């Protein structure tokens, strides 16, 4: 049986991988509807490709893993354009990194790098102000595989 709600509207990012709650075969499907519904955060903070400080309201990482019963410590991110980026979880509670689902109070487009877009917040620690974390950050997210 199913412990997530089936997504209403097209399907927007799958959760994959050593998971143990789902809506589709080994995999946690969402719309955006779902994704709003889980709690929007907001981050704001200057990074490597905007102009200027700007504003990311997005999903929790840490309530994504929680909701799909992650059991791994690492996550590979899967882009649009088939490139991943792996990111420690422990990271997800450490750095309250999110999902970003808006930019500047707006939906993110395709060339935006949208839907979704893994943002830190680089502004509010030092130690997130470096590429280990910028390779971290993915734009452009279609799935979250739990390794
Ligand atoms: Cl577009
Ligand atoms: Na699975
Ligand atoms: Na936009
Ligand atoms: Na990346």
């Amino acid at each position: 049986a199913g412990t997530i709600a089936k997504p209403q509207g097209k399907p927007i990012l799958t959760i994959s991988g050593n998971i143990t709650n789902t809506n589709a075969e080994g995999a946690a499907q969402f719309d955006r509807d779902m994704l709003e519904a889980l709690g929007m955060e907001t981050v704001e903070t200057t990074t490597p490709w905007h102009d200027g400080r700007v504003r990311f309201d997005g999903v929790s990482l840490a309530k994504l893993m929680d909701i799909v019963g992650a059991k791994g410590t690492s996550v590979t991110a899967v882009a649009l354009n088939d490139y991943v980026s792996t990111i420690p979880i422990e990271d997800f509670k450490k750095f309250n990194v999110i999902l970003a689902i808006k930019l500047d109070g707006n939906y993110m487009t395709v060339r935006e790098k949208g839907p979704l877009f893994v943002i830190y917040p680089y502004d509010s620690d030092p130690e997130l102000q470096k590429q280990t974390y910028y390779s971290r950050s993915a734009w452009q997210v279609a799935k979250l595989i739990v390794e």
